């Protein structure tokens, strides 16, 4: 292989190691189109996980930058060379949304400063800011003509699948003195996060969850009934990266909505999914 194929492989190679689910589906794309998501998803999540100082944050985005303003021109990177390599190959070839990457950076900057949302406007701001951002930066390679249409639904999808993975994670993130229900709907079903985490589930507790699930539930629905604005080939496989992903909703209900382990879709369900979707098209 080429050395631009190594740095595709590495790209690869964290987006498999970061999520089990989204590259079993994103897998799937034709060469050239997975290739270029592996790409955009390994810089998102260099950029997620920079701080553990803001000095690395900082060459990425320097390094989004000069791709931005010289995209055929050689660039010593300051991050990640492989990684921005790949993004300012694909740069080459796609139009990418640069400013959703400063936006995503941007949240990850403020995450510095972390206090709890005070109502659901604001989490779901944060859901735009690492995760609609995503799906925005993803949308050109995933569809034929892109519309105001194509990125609302990209946005949308990208949305409900950080809500999911805040409703696996409640635990973890808890552990990680993170706590991302807002305090409005915390006061309003009467929960405290840190008591349930000592005591275990409640009632109040799972309709609170609850609450939150039925709104990425229907999001996801909304974003099924318009999937047709991505290309063909990308239809079924983000249909099954959005199933993969939702189908954790019942596993967490599955597991009584604990707060002590990080649920998961084994792969066998996951290649259930693919089935069942891949004979719908
Ligand atoms: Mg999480």
């Amino acid at each position: 292989m080429t050395m631009m194929d190594m740095n595709f492989k590495y790209c690869h190679k964290i987006m498999k190691k970061h999520s089990k689910s989204f590259s079993y589906a994103f897998d799937l794309l034709p060469e050239d189109q997975r290739k270029a998501v592996w790409a955009i998803y390994a810089v998102c999540r260099k950029i997620d996980d920079s701080i553990d100082d803001i000095q690395f944050l900082n060459q990425i985005k320097e390094d989004i930058q000069s791709i931005e303003k010289y995209p055929y021109e050689y660039h010593h990177f300051q991050s990640d060379r492989r990684i921005m390599m790949a993004l300012q190959h694909v740069a080459q070839h796609k139009n990418i949304a640069f400013q959703s990457f400063y936006n995503l950076i941007d949240t990850v900057y403020k995450d510095q400063h972390f206090t709890m949302f005070e109502t659901d406007a604001e989490l779901f701001g944060y859901c735009y800011g690492v995760a609609g951002t995503v799906g925005e930066v993803l949308t050109p390679i995933l569809s034929d003509h892109e519309t105001h249409q194509t990125y609302d639904v990209a946005r949308r999808l990208g949305e409900s699948l950080q809500l999911i993975n805040i409703l696996r994670d409640v635990g973890e993130d808890f552990e990680n003195e993170r706590i991302y229900f807002s305090k409005q709907r915390l006061k309003q079903y009467e929960v405290d996060i840190a008591e349930v985490y000592q005591n275990g589930v409640n009632n109040h507790y799972i309709d609170l969850w609850e609450y939150y699930a039925a709104i990425a539930e229907k999001d996801f629905r909304d974003v099924m009934d318009q999937i047709k604005v991505f290309s063909i080939e990308a239809q079924p496989i983000i249909e099954l990266a959005a199933r993969i992903y939702i189908e954790i909703l019942d596993e967490v209900r599955q597991a009584n909505y604990t707060l002590h382990e990080r649920v998961f879709v084994e792969k066998r369900k996951k290649a259930k999914l693919f089935h069942e979707i891949n004979s719908k098209y």
